[PDB]
């Protein structure tokens, strides 16, 4: 909760609770905040955050996709996406970050297209993407 | 049997059984639980398992199939897509766990496209997937 | 016959026949049973078998034609693929085994694509692939 | 405030009140000024400026973000496309400097394509982009 | 004459007479028997048998093409397309054992496509290509 | 002002005055006159003038244009484009080098495509490129 | 005159007269008869003749290009094809062996493509083929 | 004058009048003649010639741009393409000679297409090949 304002010191507390503590002082050393820690990739995780295994990089992304299902963006999301997405499956609730740093609202997601949702947005699952924007195009 | 389920002493336990005790090492050395197991890639043996070998990967990956021929879905699958897939083709059933992964049940099945079933549900073998295909949107 | 059934050392029993004790050595090194080595490749034959020589992999492919067309399918050819090859053309039943293996009999022979048969069944010639699709959809 | 009119030590004292003492060094040994700044990209962050940590470059592009939403440019904007960006979103003022270095004014936005914002304008947001795109035929 | 039935020591006959004692002992250590020689390539040459000279390997191919026209293929061609690719071209005769080692006869002719002639049946000539395939749909 | 016509001397005294002395030096080693001045290109400050730096090769490029701005064409210009480029906008006088080295007059100007401005002119602006040829086909 | 029955003593003759007394000597290591000579690549003179400078090789062309615009063809020109280039264009002349070598002769030009003319016959300049290809629709 | 029957020497004598005399040993190594000189390349210079410099080469190429615009090409020019080049543009005169190596005259001009130009005739400017092209259908 409250993690798109989350500073470095929350981060390093949640990587030490899921298991990540030597990639605490990674993240330490990038000075990875919530904004980033909701906005991060594999390419980022591979060059910068020392994460050379693909397997322990699946594993965290497990752990981000359980924290950003459970997050608070209340601060970010003035159109209230996250319960919209709640509502299309209880697992799209982990896009609200992605889908608002692209300044989008509940207003303008009618003309999302799929290549913006895949490349700005961040979601990677095509199943995924694909109910995302037919839920769109409905509303 | 209750294979999503397994933490690494389970996966330990069915790699000595099979005949894999050399990467049990390296498994629990990338800390492979259950659904890492059932999630697993070629690329992802090679880089992250130690396992060089063409034709060792495939055996593991024959076993493997085996395994998940007879898991046991129940707290995944919500709508019960493994005896779906066995009256299919009872060599169908190994892909519950990439359908269920991807948010899939038996209601949005229709929807599915062959490239999502190629790239987000790994089914890599294209018979088995236009036979998954075709009977989708029989339904 | 029954060479799907056959465990490592038959296979090095086969190798010491067709004159490959050398890699008789290297095949028992990587485990190589009945059903890897109906499944063979050349990729597979030069990085994990040691096989460096594309003239040798072709005497040894042209040794494997022979015992899949002479091979006794009865295990797992439920629908008797064998003897359609055989009657399509006496050197088409080595296909067997890879026709097999993807899950395919008689009944969805006419389903099969051109696409199918190169990747998934593993038939590499142009002119053998037109003749088994002709003959797939003429039934 | 008058950022395009910035010399080389108002981006030192920029840099150093957000957090960039040592790429200040780093910008003063490239002698990078206001106009330089506003056009900085990643190509030249990492080859020019040892800005070597994506995640630091992107904290970077958050602080010019920041900078350039809240930047005078009155000196440059003759046709005030700063509030016509605000208007559109309060978030799309950081593109004015992309913009007017083009050229473009308010006259000419109607004739402006998708890969002319996307290659000379510098937008890279494909959802910001099309937001302006659709504001620029609506006029 | 016989020559899809040579043995290695033919072929190091043949070698010797033809001017490639030295790469008699290549093909020797090789162990190339007639069905080898008659399906040789530039690629087999390089790699396996020490031909490194692409004007030697164009002085070798002539030497094969002489033979591949003068030799006997009673063995191998049931339907007779020797006298077949005679008749089209006396220097057709060459493509004899290219054509039934690809299963065709007489029969199927009209069905070879080109891509089939320049892959699996190793007509490399676009010339020559077309010849053969306008009389074959021509019977 | 007659920068057409100027020497290697004037080359220096401009790079002079421009903050370029260490260049200066390269460029007295390559010979640059002013017509290799007026048609430089970043591939050749690269390789041939010991310019390494993108951010460097951005404010020789930006003086260099204010000195295209500005400069005499008389010499060159027969049917003095540099007022009509003028004309359509201050900051388009300095593609008249560009224009005229390509044989360009004002007469031919309609049948300029968009790529030939791009490739032989050397307007990398698309946005520019846009405005002078909507102008050329207009007369 | 009689090139194409030259051995590769003639060869070394006509490199001593034209020049290339030190290719002699590399011609006479890679037995370069008069066919090879007259079905010279620049990729053939590069690796394996030792030329390699293209000027050389362009110097050397325009030899051999000389020797073949004057070659007797009796021995391999069945329908006396060198006349008709010749007709066609005096320096057209010097494809004789390449159309010849193709098995070409006067009746099936008509037939010949532009590819075919530009892989299996040689004739590299554009202009050259299609004042062939016209000429050859035209009978 | 009578460029395109200089021998060595005369290009020596050139070399030294335009500056190029270091050059002018590195061309008396290549034995570089009027033809070779007036058929030259980029590629040729880096790679056979010494010219590593790109402004180098430019130079080189603008002198070499004057003496083929005043060259003599009575020898070589039957049609006398020399003067319909100058009467499209004065400084179109330079494309005689690869005009005329071509095989091209006034009479066949009109066949000549765009893609011949660029490659066997090397006009390289689109600007002039357009012009060249639009004359050639004119007439």
């Amino acid at each position: 909760p409250s993690v798109p304002s989350w500073k470095e010191a929350e981060v390093q507390t949640w990587l030490q609770q899921i298991g990540f503590s030597k990639y605490c002082e990674s993240f330490r050393e990038q000075q990875v905040d919530g904004d980033l820690l909701l906005r991060l990739t594999e390419e980022e995780l591979q060059t910068d955050l020392g994460m050379k295994s693909g397997i322990t990089r699946k594993r965290f992304f497990r752990e981000l996709t359980e924290l950003k299902t459970f997050a608070n963006y209340s601060t970010c999301d003035r159109s209230n996406l996250a319960d919209w997405l709640g509502s299309l499956d209880p697992r799209f609730r982990q896009y609200t970050y992605g889908l608002v740093s692209c300044g989008l609202d509940r207003s303008l997601l009618h003309r999302v297209s799929e290549q913006q949702l895949l490349e700005d947005c961040g979601i990677h699952l095509g199943v995924h993407r694909a109910r995302i924007l037919t839920a769109a195009r409905e509303m």
